[PDB]
Order: structure tokens, then C-alpha cells, then sequence
């Protein structure tokens, strides 16, 4: 096991955590060569992602089947802050380069961090330890092209520093679009371009009570597609630019965990065609400013531990009603053990400025009924928040209510003659989901859905051969009208291999998205229509050239496997990519 740390805020071991946690890590990412996080995520059990394309285009993610903002995106600890009218964050954005550690713990966590936590969290680590520095970047496939240069070194004792700054860029490819242009096209790859700079502080005033200081940024240009007047402007292109900075101090004693945490967050997100927009216009802008601050502790007792916290939010959005939104939180928390028994549980009320008080629950039990098995049933409760879309719209309306979910849950996991595996079953049933109603050009909390999956995965060697594997079978239904929601794949099939030979280390790794079902915008009324769904290869491998040199080179959709995660944008294909990294 490995720490892991956003169960429930401080470290402890996975082993120790009831719910399907998965962890990836810097080596595990550079392995893989991947060059965004959507690359990283749709590995993992029970992601669902999708593109309007390829790099940089928008992008969303279906946890166990849940819609894209049923998911709690956090970076270090922190809601992410997904600027605009849809909780839909799309880490489309979010540098890859950032990115020391992903920690992924599947099912409710409202009880904790409050409002999305519905299908799982997926907090992604900027944090590293392992001092050097270093140097990289590599080259490929649409001119794609990347350089980078990082370190982390000490200014004396109980004092470490950390700088990265990071430039990728390529041309991309077409997506087509296709209902999305209206009149005409783009003929045009519509490429990325992101530039990013990072810098920490660390420091331990003693072994017990430690600091930091983090900021960092990234400025981003990725082109996509719009609609059409012959007219009558375009909208091409977006600019995003973001910027987060934080400070906490931890106290990790013996016994008694505590940990205070600020940070501030700011975003500004441009679209626009594209020749005198800007600035026009004709060019619409969204930012917005989030502001949090948390304090928490824990302590030991048992081999058990009880916590809590408080934990407060401030956004602000830029427009003359939606701007300023405020929540604040308490929860509980609580592990044990006792024998074969372990309990875990979790417990919160939020106070929200729009929609005032929700509270929200979970409990797990487990029993090892036998060495190395063990049995585990869950149940939980969370929500989300009304977005301003929903609230302060056209069709807005400022009383909406959350939206409810419930989820059941039981697994079997083992260890069996060197195969570590583990299989799962939830019913999760959605509710007060916010429906527009044509009705009357508002929204209401009316709407029901039904989501049954199942989750078995599994890990082991065989030769100097490692194999990482998964199944997920989601059936997410619309409740009341008992319809396949959309965008989904009631079915996936993700395998690794991994193996180490002469010095290239190697890896292999396969996916099949199953079909899925969505919308033909080519023309209204529009309609759904059933993709396919299909199977992708890619190849990685690296080498240790030196001692300090690494070199390695990937080839991403390895046959030549045409389709899409969305009706009408072309996703990838073959790609190369020839990289490598200097140490010391
Ligand atoms: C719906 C829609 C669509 N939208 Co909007 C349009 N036009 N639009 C919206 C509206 C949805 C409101 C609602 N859905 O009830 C609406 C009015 C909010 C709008 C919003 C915006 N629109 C935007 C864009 C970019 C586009 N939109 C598309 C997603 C363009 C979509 C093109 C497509 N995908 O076919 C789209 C045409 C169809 C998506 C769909 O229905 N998904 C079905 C659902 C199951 O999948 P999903 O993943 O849960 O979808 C969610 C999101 O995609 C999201 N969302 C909507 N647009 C965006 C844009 C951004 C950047 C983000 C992060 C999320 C979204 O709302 C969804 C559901 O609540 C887009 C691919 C169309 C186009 N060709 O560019 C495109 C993005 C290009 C890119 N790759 O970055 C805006 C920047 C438009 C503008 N400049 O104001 C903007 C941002 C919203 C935000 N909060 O930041
Ligand atoms: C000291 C508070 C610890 C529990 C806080 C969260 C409890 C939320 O519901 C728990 C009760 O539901 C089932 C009871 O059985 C186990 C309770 O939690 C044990 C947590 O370690
Ligand atoms: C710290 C532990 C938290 C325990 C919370 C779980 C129990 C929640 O209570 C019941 C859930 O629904 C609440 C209302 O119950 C019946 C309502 O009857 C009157 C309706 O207006
Ligand atoms: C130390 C903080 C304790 C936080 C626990 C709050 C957890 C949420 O409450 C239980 C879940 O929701 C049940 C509450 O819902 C009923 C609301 O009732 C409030 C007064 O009737
Ligand atoms: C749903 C989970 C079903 C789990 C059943 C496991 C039952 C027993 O499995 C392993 C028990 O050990 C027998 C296996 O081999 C014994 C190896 O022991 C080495 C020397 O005795
Ligand atoms: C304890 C893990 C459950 C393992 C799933 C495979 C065996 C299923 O047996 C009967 C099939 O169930 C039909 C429903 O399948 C999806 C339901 O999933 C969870 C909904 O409660
Ligand atoms: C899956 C029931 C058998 C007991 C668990 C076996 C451990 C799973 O390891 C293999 C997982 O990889 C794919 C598993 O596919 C099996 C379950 O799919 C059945 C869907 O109801
Ligand atoms: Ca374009
Ligand atoms: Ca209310
Ligand atoms: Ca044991």
C-alpha cells in the first residue's frame, strides 16, 4: 500500500481504505509517455472520457457512469475551478507537467470534500519529492513538440525549493465538427499551444510542524471549430490563463494530525474568431476568482482515527445578478479496526449561499474472512451544486436545490495465488437532477437516474511479465423514462502490460471503449445515433541510454483505429512521439 492521502485528508494506507482507490505515479505517467492528463485518467477503472478531438479540445469525464460534473476534480487537495456555467472541467487544460501524483478513490466522497464528489475524486498531485534537476522534452507527430526543464534542490536545512517551467505545442489535426460549423468548415487542424511555470517553498520549521508556499500557471491557445454565418464572426479560437497560488502549514505528530490551507485561484478564459476579436467584440470572456480556506485534524486512536474540519469557499465570477458565491462545511470523520472488522465513515453539512443547508453521509464496513479475502458493503450519500447556468440563466432560476445521489456498493476482493484482484457491484440512483423544462424556459430539480455498474479488476506477474487489467460494465439509465443516458459506454476492457528485457523497458497498452450512444446535431430535430466502439493498442517503450539519459518513443494508436468519443469529432490516430530526459 501507499499512503495515499485524500480518502480523508491525511495519510493512511489504501489497504486501510474501503472504496476502490487506484494511484498513479510520476514513474507509472513517464512510462507511459502520456501528454495530458486525459491520457493518464482513461486508464484507470470507471473513467468514461470523451473529446470534441484531440489535444486541447474540450473534454469530459463519466466516473461510473455519472454526468461530467458528477466528479470532483481536485488539485492538491482542491477543487479545481472549472471557469464558466458547467461543473464539466475538462482537464483538457490542466498541464500534464504538473502532475506528480494522481490519487483516484472511486464512489461518494461528499461527506468530505462536499459538492461533486458523486461517482469519485480524482485529485491530482503537483507535489513532489526527489531533488535533482532535470532536463527534457520530445517530438512528434503533428509537429507536437515539448521542452521542460525542472529541479528541486534545498536553500540550507528544512528549506527545498522547486521550479518547472514547461512548453508543449502542435498543429493538431482537423476534427471536422460536424454540427458545429453550420455553413462551411475548417479544413484546419486545430492545434494546442501551452506554456506553464511552477515554483514551491518547503519548509520545516522541525519534524513535526512544516510549511509551504506554492504558485503556478499556464497560458494556454487551442483552436477549435463554432458555427458559421458568412458574416458574421467565427470564434475559432480560445485563450485560457490560469493561475493558483497556496499556503498551508501540516503538524504531523505521533499521534495528532492537523493541517491549515489557503490558496486563491483565477482563471480568465477567452474565445474568439480570429482576426479583429479580442477585444471586439464578439468574444466572449469568462473568468473567475475562487478562494478557499480549510483547516483539519485528526488524531489516532484505536487502530482507528477520528477527524474533522472546516472548510470554506469563495467564487466570485466576472459577468449583473451571478458573481459571488459562498459556502462553508463541517464534517467528521471516522476509521477503525476490530479484528476482521473494519469500519469507516464519513459525515458533513454545507451551508451554501444559494441554496442554504444539505448534508450528506457514508459508512463501509468490511469483513477478511479469511487471510487475504475479504468482503466489503458501502452505502453513501451526496450532491451537487446548482451551477449559475442553472441558477442565473436564461432559463435560470436561483431556487434550484441540489442534486441528490444515493449509492449502495459491495465488493470481493483477494489475494490468490499471486493475482491481487478485486470485483465490485453499485446501484447509484441520481435525483433533483436540474431539467430545463421547454415547458416554461426554466430549470427544475425534477429528474431521476438510475446507474447499476460493476467493477472487477486485477493485477499479477507471470514471466518477468506484469499485468494490469480491468472490466467495467455501466448500465446508467434515465430513471423515469428509462433511457440509456448518453456519451456513455456501458462497456470497457483496459489491459497493461508491462515488461523489462535487455534495457528497453516496455509497455503495452490496450483498451476497448465499447459502444455508446449520443447526438447527430447535422440537423434538428437532432437525433442520437450508436457508435460503434472499438480497440486501441499503443506501444511505449524506453531506454537508459546512459545513466542520466533516458530515451524513449510511444506509438499511440498503434493500428490505425478510426472513430470518436463524439459524433463528428475525429479523434487522434497514429501517432508517434520520440522523447527523452537528461537527469542530474
Ligand atoms: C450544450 C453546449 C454545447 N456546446 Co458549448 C457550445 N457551443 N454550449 C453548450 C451549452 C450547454 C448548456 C447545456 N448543455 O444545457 C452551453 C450554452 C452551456 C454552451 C457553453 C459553451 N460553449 C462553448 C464551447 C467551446 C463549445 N461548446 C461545445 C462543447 C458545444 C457542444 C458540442 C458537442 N459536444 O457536440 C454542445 C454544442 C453539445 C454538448 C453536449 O450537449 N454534450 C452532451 C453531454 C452528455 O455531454 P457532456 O460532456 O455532459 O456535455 C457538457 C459539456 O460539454 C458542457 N459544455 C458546453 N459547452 C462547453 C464549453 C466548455 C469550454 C466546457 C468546459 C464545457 C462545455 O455542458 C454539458 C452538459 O451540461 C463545442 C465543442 C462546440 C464548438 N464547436 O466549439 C465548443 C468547444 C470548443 C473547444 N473544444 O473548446 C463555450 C466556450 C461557448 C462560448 N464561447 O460561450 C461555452 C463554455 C461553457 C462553460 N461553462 O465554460
Ligand atoms: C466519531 C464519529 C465517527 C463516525 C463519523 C461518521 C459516521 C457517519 O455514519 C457512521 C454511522 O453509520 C454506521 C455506523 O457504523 C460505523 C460508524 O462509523 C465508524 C467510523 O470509523
Ligand atoms: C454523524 C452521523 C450522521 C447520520 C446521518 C444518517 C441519518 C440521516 O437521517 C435520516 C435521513 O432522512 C432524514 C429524514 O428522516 C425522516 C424525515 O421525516 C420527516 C420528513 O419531512
Ligand atoms: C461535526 C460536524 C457534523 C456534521 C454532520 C452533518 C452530516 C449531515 O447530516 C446527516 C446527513 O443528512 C442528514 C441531515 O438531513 C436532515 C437535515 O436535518 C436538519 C434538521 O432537521
Ligand atoms: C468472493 C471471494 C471468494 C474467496 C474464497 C477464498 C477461499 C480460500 O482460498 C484460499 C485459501 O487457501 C487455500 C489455497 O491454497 C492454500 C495455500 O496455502 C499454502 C499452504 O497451506
Ligand atoms: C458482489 C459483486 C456483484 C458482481 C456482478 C456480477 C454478478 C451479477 O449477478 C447478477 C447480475 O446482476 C444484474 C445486474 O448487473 C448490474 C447490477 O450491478 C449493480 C446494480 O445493483
Ligand atoms: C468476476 C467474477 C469472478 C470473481 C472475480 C474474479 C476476479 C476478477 O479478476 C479478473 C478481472 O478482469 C476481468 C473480470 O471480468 C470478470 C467479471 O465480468 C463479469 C461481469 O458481470
Ligand atoms: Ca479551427
Ligand atoms: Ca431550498
Ligand atoms: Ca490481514
Amino acid at each position: 500500500d501507499t499512503l495515499v492521502v485524500t480518502a480523508n485528508r491525511f495519510e493512511q494506507p489504501r489497504s486501510t481504505v474501503l472504496a476502490p482507490t487506484t494511484v498513479v505515479t510520476r514513474q507509472d505517467i513517464d512510462r507511459w509517455q502520456s501528454t495530458s492528463v486525459n491520457d493518464v485518467l482513461r486508464r484507470l477503472p470507471g473513467v468514461d472520457i470523451t473529446q470534441n478531438g484531440g489535444s486541447g479540445q474540450l473534454s469530459s469525464i463519466f466516473i461510473r457512469g455519472t454526468n461530467a460534473s458528477h466528479v470532483l476534480v481536485l488539485i492538491d487537495g482542491v477543487r479545481l475551478n472549472l471557469a464558466g456555467v458547467s461543473g464539466s472541467a475538462d482537464l483538457s487544460q490542466f498541464p500534464i507537467a504538473l502532475v506528480q501524483r494522481v490519487e483516484y478513490i472511486r464512489g461518494p466522497r461528499s461527506a468530505v470534500y462536499g459538492s461533486d464528489a458523486i461517482g469519485g475524486v480524482v485529485n491530482i498531485i503537483t507535489t513532489r519529492d526527489e531533488p535533482g534537476t532535470e532536463i527534457s522534452a520530445g517530438w512528434g507527430s503533428n509537429s507536437y513538440q515539448n521542452y521542460d526543464v525542472s529541479t528541486q534542490q534545498q536553500l540550507g536545512d528544512k528549506t527545498r525549493v522547486t521550479l518547472l517551467g514547461d512548453y508543449a505545442h502542435t498543429h493538431g489535426y482537423d476534427v471536422v465538427a460536424y454540427g458545429n460549423t453550420g455553413t462551411q468548415a475548417q479544413t484546419d487542424n486545430d492545434g494546442f499551444l501551452s506554456k506553464t511555470l511552477y515554483g514551491a517553498l518547503e519548509h520545516n520549521f522541525t519534524d513535526a510542524w512544516s510549511g509551504f508556499v506554492r504558485g503556478y500557471g499556464y497560458d494556454n491557445r487551442t483552436n477549435y471549430d463554432a458555427y458559421y454565418s458568412p458574416g458574421s464572426p467565427l470564434l475559432d479560437t480560445r485563450k485560457l490563463y490560469s493561475q493558483s497560488w497556496d499556503a498551508g502549514l501540516r503538524y504531523n505528530g505521533e499521534l495528532i494530525k492537523s493541517q491549515l490551507i489557503t490558496s486563491y485561484s483565477h482563471s480568465k478564459d477567452y474565445n474568439y474568431d480570429p482576426h479583429y476579436g479580442r477585444y471586439d467584440s464578439s468574444a466572449t470572456l469568462d473568468e473567475m476568482k475562487q478562494y478557499t480556506v480549510q483547516w483539519a485534524n485528526n488524531v489516532i486512536v484505536g487502530h482507528g482515527s477520528i477527524g474533522a474540519g472546516v472548510d470554506w469557499q469563495k467564487q466570485t465570477t466576472t459577468p449583473e445578478d451571478g458573481y459571488d458565491q459562498r459556502n462553508t462545511g463541517i464534517y467528521l470523520t471516522g476509521l477503525q479496526q476490530v479484528g476482521d472488522f473494519t469500519f469507516e465513515g464519513a459525515a458533513r453539512s454545507d451551508d451554501n449561499s444559494q441554496f442554504g443547508r444539505h448534508g450528506t453521509w457514508q459508512t463501509s464496513a468490511g469483513w477478511e474472512f479469511i487471510e487475504g479475502y475479504r468482503f466489503i458493503a458501502s452505502y453513501g450519500t451526496s450532491y451537487k451544486a446548482p451551477n449559475l447556468g442553472q441558477l442565473y440563466g436564461f432559463y435560470g432560476n436561483p431556487n434550484l436545490d441540489p442534486e441528490k445521489s444515493k449509492q449502495w456498493e459491495g465488493a470481493f476482493e483477494g489475494l490468490t495465488a499471486g493475482v491481487n484482484w478485486r470485483i465490485s457491484g453499485y446501484r447509484n440512483d441520481v435525483s433533483d437532477l436540474i431539467d430545463y423544462d421547454d415547458h416554461t424556459l426554466k430549470y427544475y430539480n425534477e429528474g431521476k437516474a438510475r446507474i447499476k455498474g460493476v467493477e472487477a479488476t486485477a493485477n499479477f506477474d507471470t514471466g518477468p511479465l506484469t499485468h494490469t487489467v480491468s472490466y467495467d460494465y455501466v448500465d446508467a439509465r434515465n430513471a423515469i423514462t428509462d433511457t440509456p443516458l448518453l456519451r456513455r459506454a456501458k462497456q470497457q476492457v483496459k489491459y497493461q502490460l508491462d515488461w523489462q528485457l535487455y534495457d528497453f523497458d516496455w509497455g503495452i497498452t490496450y483498451q476497448y471503449l465499447g459502444t455508446r450512444y449520443d447526438k447527430d446535431y447535422s440537423s434538428y430535430p437532432y437525433q442520437t445515433v450508436k457508435m460503434g466502439g472499438v480497440s486501441l493498442w499503443d506501444l511505449a517503450v524506453a531506454y537508459p541510454v546512459t545513466s542520466h539519459l533516458t530515451v524513449r518513443g510511444k506509438i499511440a494508436n498503434l493500428f490505425d483505429k478510426d472513430y470518436e468519443t463524439v459524433y463528428g469529432y475525429q479523434t487522434a490516430g497514429r501517432e508517434y512521439t520520440l522523447s527523452g530526459s537528461y537527469t542530474f
